């Protein structure tokens, strides 16, 4: 009835969200993050002073969980200004919200839907339904060659979410036309994924935000139309991204600037510029990885739609990877500063200055991404579970309550206890089961990273059928007070990459559970230089809780090998040096990088096998 995204009536969906109010984080990783975001980040962003509709959507999303009546009033005031400013035909003149501009309207749609779902009130929603009608007029009337109107890619999702929210067929028809038009124009571009029609695209293409939001939006249309061809496109594009063009943190977009295609084409007039963009297959540089935070949110939201349309746990893995490692990295631990880029390496020898700061900044002003970052992070709880007629799916582990209504039957409430992501032990406790529910299942995702896992029910072992990257089902007539307990082994992992990824050939990245780890220069004993650190393949890395900006994180401590250090000044090639020494290093989670001053950082490190 009521989720952040509601595929509950969608004819070719398989799962749908829990209600926007059903899941609260409690006592761990996400509870702690949620207190920062709700109790600091939102105020801090209003104080520095389209962005606002994202902020507000965030306020409503937080409110759905905590019911702070001071937020409800702060919303009613924001909404009053919005409503006072709207015309009869649905337009809004943005200047007259006091205390080709069709781009802001798309964000009003989602703000209004989310507000409706959280508060019950129709005050902002009616402002949104009108804005939507205005866009339908705008696309029925404006010139075929306005690709620019929809250069806001939020639109595709917002319009399908409005059809979902109203039943109004005009909105679904608009969203179908928006796909059908792509590439029915003179000189579209790879960079705007519109050189060729959508149905001819079987690979990821250009500006990664535009790309990924497109792919998401199309999955949303697929949820409603069941047009198989779209899923033929969406599955080779997903495949292209994930096996060939995605950083290990889930982030997307290797190139600040470049050309598409690269080194394959003989008409140079066919070769176009791209920016903030996907690159060649296996082109995954580190220092110059763009990985705009919103592109990574895009990949997350793409994967979430693919999960709901297919029921396949492998899409849930990507939602998690993205959330911890390329979305949460976008904000500081103090909730106040933001990244635009998410590089996988900072070297102080880097002889040019890339665009965009490389320390987080509290300066929303210029970037339109931090509002999207904060509202997304303010909604993490809306990704923990999904439902279907078969039962309930545990997708993102973390300490929480869930209270849904289970069909026309009554409340079902459960309590999830775990120190995830720091440890791999989950306990689901059933508080309320409605008496007339039959047997029904509780599904537990087994992470792709997880090699062993076991279940118990009230202490009694179940046979574990499932493999990595699939759901373990537990079908049972559940009684009040029942207890399921997932134990996932969560060892330290060393990962290598496909040999065609030259930028990381013969190097290793360290995961533990779902967190990608990195090394910063201040965690190397004796200020020994980060470039000289080698990870032997059989290194023994030891978890140890430690504190950064008042947050308890698991670092990994161990003995790396140290390269002898000849000066690299004015030298490109030289005789391989000895590497007889050792040095104490400490790895921290990537997301927590850059909270301890300026320094050096790398995810991928030399491997000694």
């Amino acid at each position: 009835s009521n989720g952040l995204t509601d595929m509950s009536q969608s004819r070719y969906a398989k799962m749908a969200n829990t209600g926007i109010d059903a899941v609260h984080w409690t006592n761990g990783f996400w509870g702690e993050r949620f207190n920062v975001f709700s109790g600091t980040s939102l105020q801090s962003m209003w104080n520095t002073w389209g962005d606002m509709y994202k902020w507000m959507e965030g306020v409503a999303s937080v409110y759905a969980v905590n019911k702070d009546p001071e937020l409800d009033k702060l919303m009613d005031n924001f909404i009053a200004c919005v409503v006072k400013a709207q015309r009869a035909d649905g337009y809004i003149h943005t200047p007259v919200v006091i205390e080709f501009e069709t781009y802001n309207l798309g964000h009003l749609m989602m703000a209004g839907i989310v507000h409706h779902r959280a508060t019950g009130k129709t005050t902002l929603f009616d402002a949104a339904v009108k804005a939507t009608d205005f866009l339908c007029h705008f696309y029925e009337t404006a010139s075929a060659e306005l690709a620019r109107n929809a250069i806001c890619p939020s639109h595709y999702m917002g319009v399908v979410e409005m059809y979902r929210a109203t039943g109004n067929p005009r909105y679904l028809e608009l969203s179908k036309n928006l796909i059908d038009i792509r590439g029915m124009v003179e000189s579209g571009t790879d960079d705007n994924q519109d050189r060729i029609p959508f149905r001819d695209q079987y690979r990821a293409m250009g500006h990664a935000v535009r790309a990924n939001y497109l792919y998401a939006g199309v999955a949303d249309v697929y949820a409603e139309t069941g047009e198989q061809q779209l899923m033929k496109n969406l599955t080779s594009i997903w495949n292209d991204i994930v096996t060939r063009k995605m950083y290990v943190t889930g982030a997307c977009g290797a190139l600040y600037d470049g050309t598409s295609p690269d080194g394959t084409c003989y008409e140079p007039d066919s070769i176009q510029k791209v920016h903030q963009s996907y690159g060649r297959p296996y082109q995954l540089p580190n220092s110059t990885a763009h990985n705009e935070t919103c592109a990574n949110i895009g990949n997350m939201l793409f994967n979430w739609r693919m999960l709901e349309v297919t029921g396949d746990a492998k899409y849930a893995e990507l939602v998690e990877t993205c959330l911890y490692n390329s979305v949460l990295s976008g904000i500081s631990l103090d909730g106040k500063k933001y990244f635009y880029t998410n590089p996988l390496r900072i070297s102080a020898d880097l002889p040019y200055t890339l665009r965009w700061p490389k320390e987080r900044t509290e300066y929303i002003s210029c970037f339109c991404c931090p509002p999207n970052t904060l509202r997304t992070l303010c909604q993490a709880q809306n990704y923990a579970y999904t439902l279907s007629p078969e039962g309930i799916y545990c997708n993102l582990y973390g300490a929480n309550t869930l209270t849904t209504n289970w069909k026309d039957k009554g409340e079902l409430a459960l309590v999830q206890e775990t120190d995830y992501p720091w440890e791999g032990n989950v306990r689901v406790t059933l508080n309320k089961v409605p008496r007339k529910a039959g047997a029904f299942s509780l599904f537990f995702r087994i992470p792709e990273w997880c090699g062993k896992a076991a279940l118990t029910v009230n202490g009694q072992p179940v046979s574990m059928n499932a493999k990595a990257n699939t759901y373990a089902e537990v079908n049972r007539t559940w009684k009040k007070g029942d207890v399921v307990e997932l134990v996932m082994d969560m060892p330290v992992c060393l990962l290598e990459a496909h040999p065609l990824a030259e930028e990381i050939r013969n190097q290793v990245v360290v995961k533990r559970g779902p967190l990608v780890y990195c090394l910063e220069s201040m965690d190397i004993a004796n200020g020994e230089k980060i470039d000289n650190i080698l990870i032997p393949a059989d290194i023994k890395l030891i978890p140890k809780k430690t504190t950064i900006e008042g947050s308890s994180i698991v670092a990994l401590e161990g003995k790396a090998r140290l390269a002898s250090s000849e000066s690299w000044e004015g030298v490109l090639y030289r005789p391989v040096v000895q590497a007889e020494k050792t040095v104490d290093i400490r790895l921290i989670p990537y997301y927590a990088w850059g909270n301890r001053g300026k320094g050096e950082m790398t995810v991928w490190m030399p491997l000694a096998r």
